[PDB]
């Protein structure tokens, strides 16, 4: 339900481990902005 | 109570996960500096 | 399983440690990439 | 009594939270640099 | 034993806390690198 890594690229990617996936997107713009709904998975389990 | 996250973007802004909000902004200067009062808060739950 | 450190350096690699050893290689962009498959074995333990 | 967390800025500058309190400096530059007696406290609360 | 930070500066040199200590040094290349061993001591306690 939260996030166990979360942290920047040195592009300013945030990439974050959610429910052992592992997801990066641009930076939620305000806090309406369902970052999990619309960061791309790059990675399915194992994280 | 405290932070669960703390960290920077590559930008310099700070970011901060606190009860499950996100929290950035400039870091503080001072401890005079209520950070967490004047941070931009971009994430309303799930962090 | 997963990771106890997973973070990236400056010059875009990511890092991290899994069961005590220590990984690096570009970052995943699929979910199709099994990363922790054919990432670089930097650190054979005590990480 | 240690750190809880332990970062950099982009710019090369340490941050770290001792006892809830937030610090900044320049990185140690041996052992005999005693860090959190010469470190600026930023933050003397909430961290 | 392990590490209770591991992190990189922005310079590219990798930094780690280990039983207390601060360690630094160029990232390991191939897991026969003994990197602690080889790593510069810049802290002897409280970390
Ligand atoms: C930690 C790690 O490398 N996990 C990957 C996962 O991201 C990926 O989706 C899967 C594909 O089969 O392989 C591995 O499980
Ligand atoms: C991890 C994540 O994406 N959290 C966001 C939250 O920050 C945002 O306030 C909310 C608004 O709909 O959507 C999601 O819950
Ligand atoms: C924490 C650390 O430096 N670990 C290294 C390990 O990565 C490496 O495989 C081995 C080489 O003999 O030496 C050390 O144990
Ligand atoms: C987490 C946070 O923002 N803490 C700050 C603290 O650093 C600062 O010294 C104080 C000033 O009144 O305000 C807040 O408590
Ligand atoms: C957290 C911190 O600043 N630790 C330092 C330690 O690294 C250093 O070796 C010593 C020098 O006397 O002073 C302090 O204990």
């Amino acid at each position: 339900s939260g996030f166990k890594f979360l942290f920047f690229s040195p592009d300013g990617t945030l990439y974050g481990v959610h429910n052992d996936k592992l997801y990066k997107g641009t930076p939620p713009t305000s806090d309406k902005d369902n970052w999990l709904a619309r960061a791309t998975l790059i990675g399915n389990g194992g994280w």
